[PDB]
């Protein structure tokens, strides 16, 4: 037509006018007028008690809502069905709620999983929770074995058991339930695809919990009695393991383990850098001698000195660069390869170092821990292709007796001495991985070795990109260019005779066309066909815009996206690297390194459940105190928030009415 | 304009330590598979300048001037053939040339660029009031007698 | 000097004074100091009334 | 020592006890203590009136800071020296300025160039600014002929004169008000590098005004009235004169000049687009059937079909392609040369057509205006080489006569071909300036001419990196080479003889060097000097290293923050130039494109009639846009701590007053 | 909390601070930081300083050299060397008129304040 009718289409039963009166009465903080409406209402023809607006509030919430005891304290005094008030209690965090715990379908508002004490747990008040413990409530455990509210139901009960209150209560420690928990919904974020911002977002919420814990440790007798909690520094090491990267990287923290780091070294952080780097220079220079001693007298001073982690990263970083020194070393000095050279013969004291450092550490941490950091995966391609060379120099030592160049291709001294430089690539990019102990190299290594991951996952585009190109270049030339009557057959020849000929070297001649390396005349048939060269140069030139321009600036707008977001985080997730390098010297066995791990090198009972209650009730002692102060903590940050809702407004407003109200009934 | 890129130079100086240790790696590598698989003496021009590129990963220094200048697109492929008849070696070294290039040109200066995208996104914020304290720097080295009469 | 100083530091510490009221945010204990300044009034009327 | 004490160094004068006891009775709201401490005052024994804290705090101020104001009248009932107590009454919005107004070295906290109605404007509260100016108060002009006070006065003068009340209150007009005081305000940051965010964000504050006093015209023949008012729509010739990029895209504003733009086309803007397509095609194609009518009959349809500006565009840019597939088709087809083709006897229409069109719009304009827009730079480059071109086409048939390949190498044919190549290059890029017209190659293209001004900025860098390495490099092998024997001398031969030889060379070498165009054999010398090669190579390779490595990617993260900080105003200065675009097509005297371009007391009656009715528009105007800000002060979604000041005393006054009637 | 009013009545009962200097680790870290916090504040250097501008510039020199000693904790010693550094040119926005703020920048115990502004590396109060 020409206008359009607006009528209510879902019908709402509405109230008497005199029961809107009494909604009337109510919330405007009458104690009068309610009581006599109520004492009314008592003769049931006159009105009904538990009257319900078309938009809820049946009564008792007004009087929640618009928060007012005495109202509270008169409904209950007559009979108003609650059902749900005492969950709307809950959400204001109004304190009144013991006068509906102390004391006394239908539309509820509430998913009917919603338990009081789950619900006081998403509002995070720790008094209300004191109130419904003190009653004794549980929570269902959330393992199984109709759908939303399966998973509904569950992660309300990990959103409340995730609360820093029935965690702060209702724990026998928090920082095994909060790295558990932040472990759990880690993990179950994993699981569920859907709801994984949620739970990220309450697995946040744990790890911060344990940090905002540690910031109210003082006296630092208290942190290294939760630092050294075993049910060493045991509960560091089960931080680390729980990847909880806030809590280490504390200030507080970062103290204990940086004056473990530097035992007797005094001031050594407050000296000028290139006395650091003398001292550096001529520690690493003595690293045979500090590791002489340790075998002879492990007693000793000496013996003593290399045990400060400090020096060992010295000790094992420097013999490492003189392992370097000696590969740079190896290249400025047959088929029947034997010693070749005093090099090799000091190289395998080194080698059998690498790989019993590797054995002995995968004897330790399991092969998940150990495969799950990506360098101890490039130490195990390292030293297998260290086996793979002098494996090969074995064998190729014996069966083999002289031509100059000329060889098999596939004779066991070459490929021995190219596994033998993939294996120093592999080995001399390890120093790359001791840029965690400096400051200043330290969070840029990490910051790259975060975008690899985002890199990786662009590369696998451009290998479909590259099978694309590849297949449509080789099906074109397979046909009209090929030549068997060449010399040098490849791309690589100063002529470049043959890119396309082949699925392997259209790849080949498409990865060096990503580079200036690979000139136009590739393109040329031998033969005069114009019409295929033109189609062949298109499908390059469309090749070089996907590739160069389309999908090279894309990796850089989704590096600068990944730079921008792994920069906040950033120096918090430097020092749990640092920590996770420095940590690896504190323990003994590990001392010793590579020349000298195995040989020196060639020439070539009531009293254990005493300490346990000992231990034990000490730790309960100073959790009791931090959880008092950090409760005292953010009940005192509740209250700076710098935002004032339209509630609390609500609540003065009323609190001035109800005055009104009674002033004015004592004046008249 | 000068102070913001005065401002990015010693975060790109950290960045290069660790592109030469890349250097350092490729070129212990590259040298250490070709200083016996090809040498050839007899050239009339024998380095990566000449005009055609004889012996480039031959010594550890001009295997660090192959690389380096590999950066660019200033020396072609056909550098990394043996004058002998090993396809595997040059098989080996063309595909750690091949790591070198996508390790420097696509994921290293990539990187690079994204670095100094955020850090010219936290210098522009603070460039008006440090580019005005150089200023008086510059200024306030004329007001003093005693350095007038130039050079 | 100090008289320049004394000047200054008198009208910054107005200057920050005046600072302090203006930053578009209540804390909820602004609303905990003006519900017991009605609270104490209600009992003190009450107390008088009665 | 051990410890360090703390002493008060500022020291002043503590109030008499008494005296707290004073200050005591207000800031609590005492409507009777301070009644009897102030009749005790009358008796000089025991406090005096005009007392002062040590932090500010005077009797009356108290009285303000805290709003109540029955203690303003009862100190004002009294002799309190106010002092500066006015101002301090404006800033707070207190209304009660009034019983200030009607009625009656000592640490003044403002700048004594601060008047009432200064910094009533400062505060842009309507109502204290409506109660002073019915006083009477006047504000200094701004010009001249120590200095912190001079600019700081004059700083204080423009900050209050550009307030919108200020504006909707005692101006004639506030558009013209607005516009010229942005225009003073922006080209006043300009002269002071001091005070440069300040006078750019009262310029701000100017151009926001305008655009929000065009969000209250309803009533679309209002909005006629204001875009016509001559002191054609010569307000939005005025406001684009005057950059006011918010005035102009306004919504109100593009349906005017897109109806404007659209004459007789009901709809265009809704049909789809490949038809729309397929009419800019064909009347793109007939465009010479338009424009040879309105030379025979201006009067008649098709004489005034071309009149609408939507069709003189397509008319325009169509014979502006029709000229360049007529130079691609120049390329498809004797020392002494003619007219040579039938092309360029075709071509002389066009190119005398878009001189005339230059000269004809540097007529009007002045060049200021002409000589701001960079487009009209570039026809001027365009056309002078046009008018070389020809002149050494007449120049070299006259006096020359046949040698086909070897000439002069200055021979004025190869030079009018080459500069008639350049001149095709600057032809042809105009196409570019086209896309302003578009909705979607639009701001892209605007956003990029805004990126174009902040990399100019920044190759004067990298020319100077240029002047350093070629410095270098020519004066390490200006001796160790110079092949004079080679066939080829330069970068451009296939061997690359002499590079590094002479500076214009080394120059020309390190630029193509920029790209993979130079090889590394350029860098020998013809001698066996490996440490002059060694060197020479190094210093091209630190420039390698310092242009292509470390300067380019700064160019990357520079054009990354210059154009995160364009595209957020990308769409509304689009609209800009789109309306400079379509604001140049709606005059006629510029009908009729390039080929075919040459070939009383009633006006006080009118004065008066537009006068009082813009004024009478303008009274509604100002009227709901006071009503609309002073509705939107109410609503920030923030409050400040001496809201809760204003209520804990309206309860402590009302609590001191019902306790002192029950007891 | 930097309440001008609160540290006005606590200095005329007379309160001292230790001086941070010295020669079980939580403590002694936290308390210096809590001196260095408490001395870096505005209203103790507003009251209880000779000059501010000496001490909110010698103050913000030993803070950030104080955060390149101490890893931990170092953007809490680089926040109260930039609230030193926004108190200083907080006190320059004061100056209203030319000879006052030649008193100030000519204040040797030429242009003596502004030399040691540069020396101590002020970009706010310079600019
Ligand atoms: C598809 C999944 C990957 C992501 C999607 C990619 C988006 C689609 C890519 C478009 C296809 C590439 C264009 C066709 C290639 C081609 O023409 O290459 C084919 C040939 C190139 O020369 P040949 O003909 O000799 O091969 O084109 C020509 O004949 C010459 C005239 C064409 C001019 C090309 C204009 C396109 C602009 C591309 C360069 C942009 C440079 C950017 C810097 C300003
Ligand atoms: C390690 C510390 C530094 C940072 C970490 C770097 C991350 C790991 C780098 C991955 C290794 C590089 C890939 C291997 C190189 C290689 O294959 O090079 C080795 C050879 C290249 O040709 P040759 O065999 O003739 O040498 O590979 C081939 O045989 C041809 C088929 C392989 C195709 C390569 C596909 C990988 C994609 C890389 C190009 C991406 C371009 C991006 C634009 C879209
Ligand atoms: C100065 C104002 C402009 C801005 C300031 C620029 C900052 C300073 C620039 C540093 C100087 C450049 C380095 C020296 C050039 C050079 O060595 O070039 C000189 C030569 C290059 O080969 P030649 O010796 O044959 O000339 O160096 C060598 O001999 C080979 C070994 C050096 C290896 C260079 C390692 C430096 C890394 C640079 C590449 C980074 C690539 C980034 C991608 C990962
Ligand atoms: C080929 C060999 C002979 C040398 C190749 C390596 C060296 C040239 C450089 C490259 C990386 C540098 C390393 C990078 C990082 C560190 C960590 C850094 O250790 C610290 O920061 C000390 C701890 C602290 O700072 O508290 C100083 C030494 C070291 C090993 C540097 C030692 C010198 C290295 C190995
Ligand atoms: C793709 C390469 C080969 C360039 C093709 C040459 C021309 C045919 C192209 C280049 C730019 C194009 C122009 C770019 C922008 C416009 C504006 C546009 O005009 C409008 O938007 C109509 C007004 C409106 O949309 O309200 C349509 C035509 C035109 C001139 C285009 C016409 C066709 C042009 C001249
Ligand atoms: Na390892
Ligand atoms: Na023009």
């Amino acid at each position: 037509r020409d206008r359009i009718p607006l009528r209510i289409v879902r019908a709402e039963s509405e109230l008497s006018p005199s029961e809107k009166a009494y909604l009337n009465a109510v919330e405007k903080g009458d104690y009068a007028s309610v009581k006599k409406s109520l004492e009314e209402a008592e003769i049931y023809f006159k009105i009904n008690i538990n009257c319900i607006d078309p938009l809820g509030r049946t009564a008792l919430l007004i009087a929640i809502e618009n928060e007012n005891l005495e109202l509270i304290e008169l409904l209950l005094s007559f009979n108003v069905y609650v059902g749900d008030a005492l969950l709307h209690a809950i959400r204001k965090e109004v304190v009144g709620a013991v006068e509906l715990l102390l004391n006394h379908k239908q539309f509820s508002e509430f998913t009917p999983d919603i338990t009081p004490i789950i619900l006081a747990a998403h509002t995070n008040n720790y008094e209300i929770i004191k109130l419904l413990v003190q009653k004794g409530v549980s929570v269902p455990r959330p393992h199984e074995v109709d759908s939303l509210r399966h998973s509904r139901s569950r992660l309300n009960i990990y959103k409340a058991l995730a609360s820093p209150s029935l965690i702060a209560l209702s724990s026998e420690d928090p920082f095994l339930t909060a790295f558990q928990l932040s472990w759990e919904l880690q993990e179950l974020s994993k699981v569920e695809n859907e709801f994984k911002s949620e739970y990220e977002e309450l697995s946040r919420q744990c790890k911060q919990f344990a940090k905002d814990l540690l910031d109210q440790t003082r006296s630092s007798r208290e942190l290294e009695i939760i630092l050294n909690y075993r049910d060493d520094l045991a509960r560091l090491k089960l931080a680390i393991k729980y990847r909880q990267k806030e809590f280490v990287a504390q200030p507080n923290c970062q103290q204990l383990l940086a004056s473990r780091w530097y035992d007797e070294f005094p001031g050594w952080r407050r000296r000028h850098w290139a006395v650091k780097m003398v001292t550096c220079f001529i520690i690493g220079l003595l690293f045979p001698v500090f590791s002489v001693c340790y075998l002879i007298a492990p007693k000793s001073p000496l013996g003593l000195f290399i045990r400060k982690p400090f020096i060992k990263f010295i000790c094992h970083t420097a013999s490492y660069l003189t392992f370097l020194f000696l590969l740079l070393l190896a290249s400025q000095h047959n088929r029947q390869g034997p010693p070749p050279t005093i090099v090799e013969w000091m190289i395998l004291p080194w080698v059998l170092g690498f790989i019993w450092g590797e054995i002995k550490q995968m004897w330790d941490g399991g092969l998940q821990d150990y495969i799950h950091d990506w360098w101890n995966l490039m130490d195990f391609v390292m030293n297998s292709l260290y086996l793979a060379t002098i494996s090969l120099k074995i064998v190729a030592f014996v069966k083999y007796s002289n031509p100059r160049e000329s060889w098999d291709m596939w004779h066991p001294t070459l490929v021995a001495e190219a596994l033998f430089a993939i294996a120093n690539i592999f080995s001399s990019l390890r120093l790359i991985s001791l840029f965690t102990a400096n400051s200043h190299l330290g969070p840029l290594q990490i910051s790259l070795g975060r975008m690899l991951l985002d890199i990786l996952k662009f590369l696998f585009i451009y290998c479909l990109v590259l099978l694309a190109f590849a297949n449509g270049l080789n099906q074109l030339y397979f046909y009209y260019e090929e030549t068997k009557g060449l010399s040098c057959k490849g791309i690589r020849c100063e002529k470049q005779n043959n890119a396309f000929s082949t699925l392997f070297e259209t790849l080949q001649s498409l990865f060096w066309s990503i580079f200036g390396l690979i000139n136009l005349y590739v393109t040329n048939v031998k033969a005069q066909h114009e019409f295929t060269e033109f189609v062949g140069a298109t499908m390059f030139g469309t090749y070089n815009v996907i590739s160069l321009v389309v999908l090279l600036n894309m990796l850089i707008a989704m590096m600068n996206n990944s730079y921008q977001l792994i920069a906040d985080h950033a120096d918090i997730e430097w020092k749990f690297a640092r920590t996770k390098l420095w940590m690896s010297y504190f323990e003994e066995g590990g001392t010793l390194p590579t020349p000298f791990n195995v040989i020196p090198s060639p020439k070539s009972i009531g009293r254990r459940a005493a300490d346990n209650l000992r231990r034990h009730h000490q730790y309960q002692e100073v959790m009791r105190n931090l959880v008092k102060r950090y409760v005292a903590a953010m009940i005192r940050e509740a209250k700076t928030e710098e935002g004032l809702t339209e509630e609390n407004v609500k609540e003065l407003k009323q609190d001035i009415s109800s005055f009104r109200f009674e002033v004015l009934g004592l004046l008249r």
